[PDB]
């Protein structure tokens, strides 16, 4: 028997996937083929340990397309050794975080609403239940970061681990700064770079593997790939240690048809499509922007420089959760978002994030901006309607899905 | 552009799984309509959160979705509560660990060499992050005993007390586990991931009532996608792994593995799950029989479950020989020491065999015999074409799903 019921919840999600604006900064739409191997059959073989070194037999075939992935990942990065494992990026993290560190030891990251990732030391996740954290964030004026303040702190606290990257800040990173300050307290430097790792793959952000000790990320996001992990180091000596603590370290068999889909997205990055990809994604951000900025919302950082960016609702006495809820009711998607300083709480918010590459792959141009902020200001004003909320769908319509 | 040479490679994996002999106990066939789940868009969505509670906005239907995967694991195993997100079994067991000891507390579970599991105290991260104690099983018997698990919770106090294993052939008597635990005060944790399937089926004692946390796999005898799964009759303890699991330990679910669960749970709710459930078992015991009566030793002389060890002794032969002979021909099965085994772990005296897999390609109890007799020929004739072919054969008469 066919499993109706659920099949016809997952064709409602294609349907509110095609008549929506997906505009939330974590989220892309994969494509036909990376969608085929991660439907595979590679699921039902086990396959604990590396290539060339299993537990079970029966992995020669899994050994190559394994080998594939990583020796991918090294090529599109530039990294001496890479670990494709990882079965979110989160675990990743885990990985690295337990290889180079003993709990009780000092994590220095950034803070959670200044853009922080709840794995760079938040009291409710692993990172900061099992490390002592201190927390760097940005200055209340610009809303940048400012590296003397993270020297300052290093020097003072010398932690062991000093983790650069973040789920929320619009600007670029100074990862030359980062190791400097690093070396100067021996520390090592982990670089979690999930959200612009496909902005670095196409040469439009700083690359972090000359100045990191250990990368981390998620293969999902701007690189448009499967759900899941990436651990990258020009240190091949490091990443024999890493690679322990993925196995047996924290994880057990991994999931083959999810890094047959990682080989498919590398070869997609690889190519110069997604490049052009890459740049419209950065364009639309930028657009769109200014666009709501013109329109009266006020913008942390005044801009981006990447694919997504923050709006504070303070002045327009709306809270992110409010705003969220308003907009989703008329096909628009987004997230509440803490912003820097926020006085609500992470479940509330006083603002919304947003990013384009989601419906950048959807085939949206910049001159399209224009209307998209439009939808979203009347949304925010004058609240849901029947007539606005068609108005999305026919946009959303006239876009192909992949 | 398609990515011709990935593809080329899943082709051929494709190819070696229908032309050879799955004997590896942990593993199975998914369905194509698990498959569908697995490949759909729904590895879009970024839903954070639980259904009703997320932190992104448009998570309408895929909590239906993982309502639904919820739902189903309740009814399928009559619990009380259960958590769809672990991304693994080891995810799983570490978020337990984690919401109910803090590091440096005792664990106690089944030694890796008499069939316990790397997260059941290797020092893996629950040897790295807790004391552990660990128990076995006698070299007379051959099985677990129960007066010595008591004699060490006593003397060591563990928080926790892990029942489960990974290649223990015979039932479980979690009611004096549990009496155990609560003579010290522990928590009595069941990772039941090899036999889940036999409990949804009603073959295999289940733990629900005894354990105050259960674990599995979604993948194994459930025959389901590669995943995790926790279930309680508690749900306050499960409000407390919930907040483990997210934001404790991952960050987004894998919605679209949480709809091939759903998807799993449905068709272990069907009657036709607990025919194949019985035929696992029946598989299991035939050829283990068909085996002995080929000059091997079954240990504890024969098994419960759907997994069997086989004492290679009489026959001269290590584990790690057995391994590259059979799997020189097409079968696949691993090493696994014997009670107290004469060789090191990284050799062994015996191999695990499991029947799920080849259950589910419809080999039945009448083919056991020729299963048997190839296995034979191939560790004492050792690999030729020849015997290849008939393996291959075999296997391409028994379609895959
Ligand atoms: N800057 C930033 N933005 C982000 C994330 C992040 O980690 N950092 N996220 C990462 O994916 C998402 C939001 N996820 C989050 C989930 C839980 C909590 C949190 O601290 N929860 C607490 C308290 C909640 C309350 O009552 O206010 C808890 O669960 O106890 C924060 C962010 C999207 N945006």
């Amino acid at each position: 028997k066919r499993d109706e019921a659920l099949f016809e919840l997952i064709a409602l999600e294609e349907k509110r996937q095609r008549e929506g604006l997906e505009l939330i900064a974590s989220e892309n739409f994969v494509s036909k083929q990376v969608r085929e191997a991660v439907g595979s059959v590679l699921t039902n073989k086990y396959a604990e340990g590396y290539p060339g070194a299993r537990y079970y037999g029966g992995c020669e075939v899994i050994d190559r397309v394994e080998s594939l992935a990583i020796e991918r990942a090294k090529a599109l990065f530039g990294a001496a050794w890479a670990n494709v494992q990882p079965h979110s990026g989160s675990q990743a993290n885990m990985a690295v975080y337990m290889a180079l560190m003993e709990p009780g030891d000092t994590l220095m990251g950034m803070d959670l609403a200044a853009g922080g990732h709840l794995t760079h030391g938040s009291r409710v996740n692993f990172s900061g239940k099992l490390y002592k954290v201190v927390s760097y964030g940005v200055r209340p004026d610009t809303e940048l970061i400012d590296l003397e303040e993270v020297r300052r702190l290093a020097l003072e606290h010398r932690p062991k681990v000093i983790v650069a990257g973040a789920s929320a800040y619009p600007r670029f990173w100074d990862f030359k700064a980062f190791r400097e300050i690093a070396d100067e307290v021996g520390a090592y430097l982990v670089v979690d770079m999930a959200h612009f790792a496909g902005l670095v793959a196409a040469g439009l952000h700083p690359n972090p593997l000359p100045y990191a000790h250990v990368v981390t990320s998620t293969t999902h996001k701007t690189l448009r790939g499967p759900r899941g992990g990436l651990i990258l180091s020009n240190d091949p000596e490091l990443g024999k240690r890493i690679d322990k603590l993925i196995f047996p370290g924290i994880q057990g068999g991994p999931l083959e048809h999810v890094i047959a889909g990682k080989a498919v997205a590398f070869f997609e990055a690889l190519q110069p499509e997604f490049k052009e990809y890459s740049r419209l994604v950065v364009e639309n951000a930028k657009r769109l922007a200014e666009e709501l900025a013109r329109r009266g919302y006020r913008i942390v950082t005044g801009g981006t420089d990447n694919h997504l960016f923050l709006v504070d609702l303070r002045p327009k006495g709306l809270t992110g959760k409010e705003a969220e809820e308003r907009l989703d009711a008329v096909g628009i998607t987004v997230n509440k978002n803490a912003i820097p300083f926020d006085p609500k709480p992470p479940r509330v918010t006083s603002g919304i994030r947003i990013g384009t590459p989601a419906i950048t792959t959807r085939g949206f141009t910049p001159e399209e901006m224009p209307l998209v902020a439009e939808l979203i200001d009347r949304a925010l004003l004058e609240g849901p309607s029947e007539a606005l909320r068609e108005e999305v769908r026919r946009l959303a319509l006239a876009h192909p899905m992949p």
